[PDB]
């Protein structure tokens, strides 16, 4: 059971004691601040979840008030907790929330330094919640730079795919998540596994589809799609000498689908010249343009093993020229690379396979920990800063400025997104988002007073998260 | 909502049943830290996945039924095994039919080494082992965290020792600042419980449930944290009232210790002339149990260390300790909480002994550095089948790629057992049956839907202490 009491940093639990006394509003904003990847726009997404999730209806109770004030006195040697103000909150107003925030709509891409969302306290006594809810809300860096990152990677397939074939049939089957395994907790491969299936369609992270279901919805079947796939282990427990039979079975199991076979058990080049070349091509030609053999390698160089394993594949069955020029694997034929893969492996990869002219369309890139664990809050300065405060009857911009480092610097006063005459974003400071001369605020109330205002499907996600291309 | 261990699994295990060979009664693998800086790695985290996903219950009609429908779906075909599962519910009630056998936590084993086994104890759920892969593998994160956190302990207890003469204080230099930078709820629990096998500081407050649930502690909480400041409580008072914004937080905070953070405008500027001057009187009255702890947050953070130290050492009394190190009054610390990680950290305590001061004199906070910025690749984290048994007969299996001996996995039946020398050695192919060497170090931890045995975070804390 979840305490929104225990879920913040300890020493927000001592701020109520620290702030301008006779202070009613604390108001604050979260931003992906500015400074070869540069990720100049994020994709805004997951915050949904963390409304839905956490911060709604009645997070208040009197036996949690009772358990975090007892954890607090141990935990300080003090007792520091504002057991008064939450208190508050549980009479006034039944646990819910006296917190309004406002924000971008979810699966926008707006270019860094803007304003995304807003939090400020409904109620003058909770002054204090504003920034208590800090640390929850910031987690949604996560889900953020997890559907940033791997639109990023889209772009990469998608330039690749258009340069090598002229179409971009199959995009959204391009980058598969194997990050199940290489993640930190249960709750962690959801959130990623929603984010990167904004840009994708394919998922072996089965956790994400439950998560985007529950807190988002779709009109679709499912989030994700995956194939009948191979592991070492069902391939090795029919012993060294029987690799062979272990491939023939597999492929005559799932012959009327898509199935990937790792092929690097012991000899990723043997298996595919002896093995799939010769002695069991007669189970590979016959196979469906709906049903093809996708040969995964594991091992190595992931830009040398994806050239050797193409070569051979190349002599050993009929590849075609395209209309670009680019070789092409029949299509009952594919590979996919999945491992080493990560933003910057995945442009090596297909630069090298468009330098040695072979076609995108008979790749796939399957990402696991590069995909969903190798991302930090930094990495888009995702961050969360009081911009204003009301204080005595007075209201005041502020901001943190530090001499050693301007990038720190934050933006001042009540904030707004606005659409510019050009077509672009600009954030106003200093409320002058009032004044409404680029028209309407583009933020909008998500969640009042312990209710979710406003929610998105995660079809108009996906809409708002397309490519430009 | 509740967790569904049928949809806790890799797409493709869903489909591995149909592809073992005919007649196999027993999949059997293992988890290591493989070898090839890291040498020994902390035994940590597995009681927390037993008890929160695979103990008692964990199959049911609806949850089948969940799984069924999804996959259907999911796979755009009928691959998933409703039979098998269906098996595991009226045969054993939904507990699972598993051996889990782990090297006691808190362990620091080297590289290359059995942490854990799993294997099926009934033959026709030959599947089930590694079909839990992925749920276990997951152990590398709590594995990591408690691990680099040790290393970073190490390098605290080398460098204090060398310029102040004793290890006085250790669990508190490291202070967890990473539940914002994390990716989940879930995550900063399991991360903060992990740092705290190893220190006492945290600001997770995630860890302590964590800990008092799936743990336990002698002591009421395993984790303590002191009044700090944040840029908003600073900055809420105006640009120009920053001097009574410390004011008001230092004599709020009298008789305990404080972090002030003092980088909201000048760093240099609020240590020589706020509190170097202006509130001097307010820092010099202060007890030894309750001190100002100034924290600088942003520029280089060794160079802003060096000239922050500098700064207060031209306003306050330094000494010379008995290993003629530059120490501050007891009243005055400084917190880096910027850009800390393990090897920030290595360079900050290498330049301040290089410019006379004592580690007494800091302590560091680590947020993203210490919780997020690790991954399963830093350990070599890897789950492998290593033996079979197909038509009664028993054989080791094992991966050995062509262009990565790295990634070549043990063969057979493992055991860990410890040479007279004190050394660890993994016994393969059986051969630990011969008890050539004391007794095998895996205990049974998980059997048929049950956890047969449990440690105490106490315990773990002990078998984790550092060689000093
Ligand atoms: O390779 C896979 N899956 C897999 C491979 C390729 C594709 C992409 N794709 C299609 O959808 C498709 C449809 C029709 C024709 C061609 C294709 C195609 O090429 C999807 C999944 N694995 C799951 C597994 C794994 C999981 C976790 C950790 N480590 C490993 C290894
Ligand atoms: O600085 C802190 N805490 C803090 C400061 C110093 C210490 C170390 N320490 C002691 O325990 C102690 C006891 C007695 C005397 C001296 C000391 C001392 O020096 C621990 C925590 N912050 C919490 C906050 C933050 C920022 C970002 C993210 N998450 C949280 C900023």
């Amino acid at each position: 059971e979840f305490n929104i009491l225990l879920a913040t940093d300890s020493y927000k639990v001592t701020h109520y004691k620290q702030y301008p006394p006779n202070t009613s509003k604390v108001y604050s904003y979260f931003e992906c601040r500015e400074k070869k990847v540069k990720y100049e726009e994020t994709v805004f997404y997951g915050l949904q979840y963390i409304l839905n999730k956490y911060l709604k209806g009645k997070v208040v109770t009197k036996e949690k008030i009772q358990e975090a004030k007892d954890v607090y006195k141990e935990h300080f040697q003090d007792d520091v907790f504002n057991e008064k103000g939450w208190n508050y909150i549980l009479e006034k107003y039944d646990g819910h929330l006296p917190i309004e925030i406002k924000a971008v709509p979810e699966g926008f891409v707006i270019p860094r330094g803007n304003v995304l969302f807003t939090v400020e306290n409904t109620d003058p006594e909770c002054y204090w919640l504003t920034n208590w809810i800090e640390t929850i809300l910031v987690q949604s860096w996560y889900p953020i730079t997890v559907a940033t990152n791997s639109r990023e990677q889209k772009k990469i397939l998608a330039k690749y795919l258009l340069e090598t074939s002229g179409n971009l049939d199959g995009l959204e089957y391009k980058l598969h998540d194997f990050g199940y395994r290489g993640v930190s907790s249960q709750e962690t491969a959801g959130i990623g596994a929603s984010a990167h299936l904004v840009n994708f369609k394919g998922t072996d992270t089965v956790a994400g589809l439950a998560l985007i279901k529950k807190y988002y919805g779709t009109k679709d079947p499912v989030p994700g799609y995956s194939v009948p796939a191979a592991e070492h282990s069902t391939i090795t427990a029919w012993g060294k000498d029987h690799e062979k039979d272990a491939f023939e079975h597999i492929v005559t199991q799932f012959s009327s689908v898509p199935v990937s076979v790792v092929s690097d058990s012991y000899d990723i080049y043997n298996a595919c010249e002896k093995i799939w070349g010769e002695d069991l091509r007669h189970l590979i030609v016959s196979r469906s343009t709906q049903a093809p053999l996708i040969i995964r390698p594991d091992s190595g160089n992931p830009l040398d093993t994806v050239l050797k394993v193409l070569e051979i594949l190349g002599k050993k069955f009929p590849v075609t020229e395209n209309s670009k020029g680019y070789k092409l694997l029949p299509p009952y034929l594919r590979v996919i690379q999945g491992d080493g893969v990560d933003i910057n492996t995945l442009q090596e990869i297909v630069e090298g396979m468009k330098q040695k002219m072979w076609s995108i369309e008979n790749i796939a890139f399957g990402s696991g920990g590069g995909l969903l664990q190798k991302l930090t809050r930094d990495l888009l300065n995702c961050s969360f800063k009081c911009s204003y405060v009301v204080t005595n009857g007075l209201g005041i911009n502020v901001f943190k400025d530090p001499v050693a480092d301007p990038n720190k610097r934050s933006k001042k006063g009540r904030l707004s997104l606005h659409r510019t005459p050009a077509g672009n974003f600009v954030t106003l400071e200093e409320g002058k988002g009032d004044l409404e001369e680029y028209g309407q605020d583009l933020l909008h109330t998500v969640f009042k007073n312990g209710k979710v205002t406003k929610s998105y499907s995660f079809d108009e996600i996906r809409k708002n998260a397309q490519l430009n291309i």
